[PDB]
This record gives C-alpha cells, sequence and structure tokens, in this order.
C-alpha cells in the first residue's frame, strides 16, 4: 500500500556521506503513468556550510537514516479522496541525498552526484514497467522544484538514447522558481539560510561540478551558468512541456532576501516581489500561482484545498495533461494571504 525503498545497485552513485542512494516505488500494474518526486531541502556550497549541514541535518546528507517504507502524500498519495487523477499512477519518491540541488554530475571531501541519482533511478525503473510508461511526470519541490528545470530535458534525452522515445517526459515545478535580486537588507554570504541567491549559486556550482542544461548553457558567458539556476532564465529554452507551481510569496525567497516577519519600504518590498514574480509568470502558459506566504504544496496532504482562480490546483494540472478549464492560474492580489485558501497547516 506504501512506497518501498530501494538502494541503487550501481553503487558508484552515492550520497555525500558516500552511502548509497536509492528510491522509494510504488508499482500500479494497470497504470501507464509514472510520477518521480524529487525531494527539496536548500543545498550546501562549501565545507564549513556542508560540515554545519552534516551535523545537523544528517538526514539529508545520508541513506543511513532512511526509513524502509514512506506514505504517499500529496500528489504521491494513493486516496482518491487526497490524489483524484494521478492515485492509481506508479509512484517513485527520490530522496534529497546530494546537497547540490540535483545538479553535480561527477563521481569524484563529499561528493554531489544529484544529476546521477537522477540518471541512475530512471535507467533502474526502466527494468520495473517504466519501459511500458505512456507519461513520466518528473516532479519536485522546493529545490526538487528547481531540480526538475535542471533535470528534465535530460531525463527526456537520456530515454531516447536508451530507446524508449514513446515515454513523454514532462515536468512540474513546485516552488523551484526563484529570482535574482536585491535582499531587503543586506547580509555578508555566511550561512546559507542567509546567504543571496546569486552569490550562492556561484560559489555552489563550482562546489557541486554542477552540469546545467546546455540549451540554456548557449545562452549565457562562461563561467555564467549560474543563471540556469533561476526559472525565468532558464524557462524559455525547455522543450518538455512544464507546469510550474509558486507561492506569490514563496517563505524560502523571504528568507535569502533576508526578510524577517512594518516599514513603508518593508510593504513595497513584498508587494515589488509578488509583482516581479506575477511577470516572469506571464509568458508561462501551465501555472499555478496563489497569493499566499507559503513554501512548497505538491507533496503536502492539504494541496487539494488551494484555489487560485476557483479552481484547484489538482484540477489544473489534469486540464494541462489534456491540454497536450482553464491552465494559467496566476493570482492579481497585491498582498499575502489575501486568498482565501492560503494554507494554516
Amino acid at each position: 500500500e506504501d512506497l518501498r525503498l530501494h538502494l541503487l545497485l550501481n553503487t558508484s552513485v552515492t550520497c555525500n556521506d558516500g552511502s548509497p542512494a536509492g528510491y522509494y516505488l510504488k508499482e500500479s500494474r494497470g497504470s501507464r503513468r509514472w510520477l518521480l518526486f524529487l525531494e527539496g531541502g536548500w543545498y550546501c556550497f562549501n565545507r564549513e556550510n556542508c560540515d554545519s549541514r552534516y551535523d545537523t541535518m544528517r538526514r539529508l546528507m545520508s541513506s543511513r537514516d532512511w526509513p524502509r517504507t514512506r506514505t504517499g502524500t500529496g500528489i504521491l498519495s494513493s486516496q482518491p479522496e487526497e490524489n483524484p487523477y494521478w492515485w492509481n499512477a506508479n509512484m517513485v519518491f527520490i530522496p534529497y541525498c546530494s546537497s547540490d540541488v540535483w545538479s553535480g554530475a561527477s563521481s569524484k571531501e563529499y561528493a554531489f552526484m544529484g544529476a546521477l541519482i537522477i540518471q541512475e533511478v530512471v535507467r533502474e525503473l526502466l527494468g520495473r514497467g517504466l519501459s511500458g510508461a505512456k507519461v513520466l511526470l518528473l516532479a519536485g519541490s522546493s529545490a526538487g522544484g528547481t531540480g526538475v528545470l535542471l533535470n528534465v530535458d535530460r531525463v527526456a534525452e537520456q530515454l531516447e538514447k536508451l530507446g524508449y522515445p514513446a515515454i513523454q517526459v514532462r515536468g512540474l515545478a513546485d516552488s523551484g522558481w526563484f529570482l535574482d535580486n536585491k535582499q531587503y537588507r543586506h547580509t555578508d554570504c555566511v550561512d546559507t539560510i542567509t546567504c543571496a541567491p546569486t552569490e550562492a549559486i556561484r560559489r555552489g556550482i563550482r562546489y557541486w561540478n554542477g552540469v546545467v542544461p546546455e540549451r540554456c548553457r548557449r545562452q549565457f558567458q562562461e563561467g555564467e551558468e549560474w543563471n540556469c539556476f533561476f526559472g525565468y532564465k532558464v524557462y524559455p529554452t525547455l522543450r518538455c512541456p512544464v507546469f510550474v507551481v509558486q507561492w506569490l510569496f514563496d517563505e524560502a525567497q523571504l528568507t535569502v532576501d533576508n526578510v524577517h516577519l512594518v516599514q513603508e519600504g518593508l510593504r513595497l518590498y513584498i508587494q515589488n516581489l509578488g509583482r516581479e514574480l506575477r511577470h516572469t509568470l506571464k509568458d508561462v502558459p501551465a501555472s499555478f500561482a496563489p497569493a499566499c506566504l507559503s513554501h512548497e504544496i505538491i507533496i503536502r496532504s492539504h494541496w487539494t484545498d488551494v484555489q487560485v482562480k476557483g479552481t484547484s490546483l489538482p484540477r489544473a494540472l489534469h486540464c494541462w495533461d489534456r491540454s497536450l478549464c482553464p491552465v494559467h492560474l496566476v493570482d492579481s492580489c497585491p498582498w499575502p494571504h489575501c486568498n482565501p485558501s492560503c494554507p494554516t497547516v
């Protein structure tokens, strides 16, 4: 009834500590639909920071403490009331071992192998019925939201080459759509939560040996690839269809912007921040963007609750799925919590 942990048979690919990585899987024999989900949870961009992560948040750097099962939740749920359309799919959960935002592409201190973990999961999954897929939805929240933009084209690229053009790769990027913007009040890039979006990815990419989508690559100068970690800069060049889910006021964005929760100025920064996001999302036909102040929704149980234009997110993904009922659901509402469906947990 729930998702069973499997470790990767090719043990070359590993977590930060070097423990083997893997995936949680729940099969649905009848279904030809698969969801792969990438866990979020920030990143770590140098030794001092990674060590500090290791002591504090060992789960996000090792497979040592990983439960033998997980219970599907939100979109991964098998409960038709939780997951009206997708409950019967085959579900894969990939724990965020790598700490690299899924960018890391080198085998060779810690090891950042996010991009390879995804490579290995897919090859193994083919062995388990994925070859019979008609749809592969690659989804993720937070850093997994970003991980999707970075990996989605690679995954499609990988499938054609292994000889499965029939599988239609798609993506869903929940809370992975960030802005490289001025912090409300500047802080030195010492502590991960506090470091500014650009400087953090500037440092990280070098550290992780991050690989970015080539199509995004050729659009920028070299040694300037950090650009591709931001949705609006990466989206236009995307070959696969990608649904974007984003709170007009992500908690995580406010964190990196150094907003701790008013002065007149403060109102405008937040006011503008929602404005800028709304703006970046104009060109994105398939998006769901409520004016609530929260981080992550897809993986959560109450995700069915949230509505934008009197439309459910789960409904919106269905419409979008059908399209390949409205599809561009973005709030035009100038303040946080100004939507009735805002989450309270």
